[PDB]
């Protein structure tokens, strides 16, 4: 039901190894959902389940800070953050980012 | 300023106008702290968020009510917010401009960094 | 060899039956290569071979401004041209491309 | 302004400097005319490309030769160009700002349309 695509603009590549956490907000506060790290392809799958996967306001932090050091190019972001409210019925999400040094773009593909 | 943030509407090709931006600096404790808020002008831009004297070097968050200004034009719009994080002044003061481009199931920002 | 893939970011969702012409220049000029309109998962498979697909410059021409038509949106766009050299070894290309009414990004995945 | 490019690079966190921009607008015929051409300031804004009396309604072509501008920071980028192609001042005369946001793989253009 949610997966995490990330794309590298400088390299024309997906974006692999990136650390991506999800949390839900929680009656009170951020609680920690699921986390991975994305695949050769840049995808993130299996992150949840159907039943798990409750209508709230949930969070996708993906750590483009580490990406970019990692490749030696000096980012501007902390991370990229994703908020949105779920199923407001259930849907697959694909949360996908792209990603350069100074900007990124999120999209939500809802299906 | 050493701080603008511009917002665009990517649906109609125009500012963004009457955009909320709230602006949090992280403390010593790793808390969010309230550091400055505005709307965006007839320009879609906001000015005035803070002086050279205050913005310090620090980590920053914007975060820009994008979910407000869709649902007043009648778009039920996928994210809460856009919300970006950056530590600013590492290596000296810096002005600073965030960029955000919207639609109702994207957004892009972007930074320019200038001396 | 060559995959195009468009996103409609007012919906989130992919942007189907979305029509896709391609031209490879040629000595003088634009000669029409392939075309095809986008499936339901936004996706357009099958345009060339590997054996056709030689070194050259090409043009990727989507078709934006009917897809904004049928749905009632007015668009700025006439199209969206993305023009690339190929090849420069074989290699696979997507070119995605998000479509918003007064504005598109593309990017291209080499892998 | 009636129109003016605004080009970013988002590699550097700043504006595309010296980025040439050839603008042509399609004749009756339907071949492609050559209309105006400019270069990027330093502050990645190209003004004075033509005049309101000029330009009139027509289908327009904007090619920003962003292939020499990372070429000439070192990197061989995937496009040839960024080519924008639209209709202006079909409804009346307005303001276009074509922005156009670089990186070597990718890029986004946006216009601002106004009266
Ligand atoms: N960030 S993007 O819109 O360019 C994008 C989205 C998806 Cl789901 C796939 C691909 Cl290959 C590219």
């Amino acid at each position: 039901p949610l997966m995490v695509k990330v794309l590298d603009a400088v390299r024309g590549s997906p974006a692999i190894n990136v650390a991506v956490h999800v949390f839900r907000k929680a009656a009170d506060t951020w609680e920690p959902f699921a986390s991975g790290k994305t695949s050769e392809s840049g995808e993130l799958h299996g992150l949840t389940t159907e039943e798990e996967f409750v209508e709230g306001i949930y969070k996708v932090e993906i750590d483009t800070k580490s990406y970019w050091k990692a490749l030696g190019i000096s980012p501007f972001h902390e991370h990229a953050e994703v908020v949105f409210t779920a199923n407001d019925g259930p849907r697959r999400y694909t949360i996908a980012a792209l990603l350069s040094p100074y900007s990124y773009s999120t999209t939500a593909v809802v299906t």
